[PDB]
């Protein structure tokens, strides 16, 4: 849905709160994402975090870094620290499904995101981009 | 709904991104609305912005401002500007659901918002005005 | 849901606008509340404003403060003020909602938040807490 992520993508930023690390978890399964995920995933890290701490070319290499450690460039610090390993790999997951409210990621990929994290249809979801039917 | 409704209207404000300017298109359908949506915004336009930029009559005047082109005061400037027509007239479309979230606009006119724009029933939308049962 | 939580909680703060302070008799029912939203509540005013304004004892004290009156400590002034007994009391009901998204609450609350207040399986909110599934 366009309000649920909409929400969930603004309330959360910067500094993940005792209870917002879970965002990921909830919106997504708990158990393992299947490969539609990943790659979205991989997608939205690549365009909000390459530039500084450098990009992953492999959805197998996105889970190697999202679960257990990194991946980045060599030296560079996370992108979010949190705690624990359990709630740091989540906090690491979480920090980037809210870049659906932000002027980094294009409008395409605002789409895969409602298409493949959140429950929504294709063709129900292609008008995010501007067109007008003299309504 | 009410979140819905909430975080449509709080999520855009002021300044259209790439990616927001399709909310009404989001939240509408995509084909011509039909009457109960256009005197809906008609009412949230005068309300919202008849004090600067004029007011429009007739629920056909709204259709016709709202798609091709204005209508308001000679020499107004236009209320939102984003980019070519397909979108300046989403746009212009899109910046009058934030008014729920507004203080200018009154309580029925959120419930017309609830009942008209969102899927909302009247009886189920009517507590949105003060009443205390004992709960 | 958890957006319509996030979105609900973080919409409304400080200052309950002209249509903001049925914000629970929206979220809850109108009728009689039964004894686990008001134990909700109850928690809730505790965490969020014993330090202050005195804590609550019993799910009937709750009821007895939440509809008519007071409760707190003697000479400490009404935790919120909008207007008159029928809003005042739906506001004083409703500033406690926003406790979701607080960094006073901790994450027990927010899941007996979400489990009580609004609609939500204790087995599908338990995932508000950290862990990884190496997703």
């Amino acid at each position: 849905k366009y309000a649920m992520a909409v929400a969930i993508g603004g309330s959360l930023g910067s500094q993940l709160s005792e209870a917002q690390v879970s965002a990921a978890r909830v919106v997504l399964g708990n158990g393992v994402w299947r490969d539609a995920v990943i790659d979205v995933l991989r997608k939205l890290h690549n365009v909000m975090y390459g530039g500084k701490y450098g990009r992953i070319d492999d959805i197998a290499a996105m889970r190697s870094y999202l679960n257990d450690g990194t991946g980045l460039l060599p030296g560079s610090e996370p992108i979010v620290d949190v705690g624990g390993a359990e709630g740091n790999a989540c906090a690491r997951a979480t920090i980037l499904l809210r870049g659906f409210s932000s002027t980094m990621v294009g409008v395409d990929l605002k789409i895969q995101m409602l298409v493949e994290l959140y429950g929504a249809e294709p063709a129900t979801a292609a008008l995010l981009y501007r067109g007008w039917t003299m309504q």
